[PDB]
């Protein structure tokens, strides 16, 4: 029992002189702007990564759109060739591309989706720095009013 | 004229595959996007303690 008592009193006294120390406006308001500023770039590369890993993925489904249009003209040939194994592979690898492409679209849509929230959640943010930039302003001004008495004594 | 037909096949396989692997790897890093946003939400908490 003894021992609990003397760890509380001494968490105590060490955690008050601790934050105390470390309770500077200017210091603290710095660092969480560095890190929401530095937080915000990786955010804009990554939306910007996103995006390009977007692109990225949208050419693949071209390339797989176009495929497909291969394909398809060979279907239209191997008909004229009389092959029926041909037109057989030619169906199948239609099918299998098409849903490849289904499911690609899905996924860009659902990309597309989060990296507009993103960007939105962006914006957000850019309004919410420049909110904790006004408060500092307002901080500023009382700050001057009481320079404002020290002016007074010297007057 | 067997074995290239074997061949061409599977190199197609192959080609697919790795179509495949492309798209796995975009859907990975998409993920890391969306935990992200999370990090993001705790920042937030945080600014509410500076504001």
């Amino acid at each position: 029992m003894g021992l609990f008592d003397r760890i509380k009193r001494v968490v105590s006294s060490n955690l008050n002189d601790l934050v105390n120390k470390a309770e500077d406006p200017e210091k603290m308001l710095e660092q969480a702007i560095l890190e929401m500023q530095e937080d915000l770039v990786q955010l804009r590369q990554g939306v910007a990564q996103a995006i390009a890993a977007q692109k990225r993925s949208e050419k693949q489904y071209n390339d797989a759109q176009n495929e497909i249009n291969k394909w398809q003209r060979n279907a239209q040939l191997a008909l004229q060739k009389g092959d029926e194994n041909l037109a057989r592979q030619a169906l199948e690898r239609k099918k299998t591309y098409t849903d490849t492409s289904a499911a690609l679209k899905a996924s860009l849509d659902t990309q597309s989706t989060q990296v507009e929230t993103l960007k939105r959640n962006l914006i957000q943010l850019e309004s919410k720095i420049s909110e904790a930039k006004t408060k500092k302003e307002m901080l500023k001004a009382r700050i001057t009013t009481a320079k404002a008495q020290e002016q007074l004594q010297g007057m």
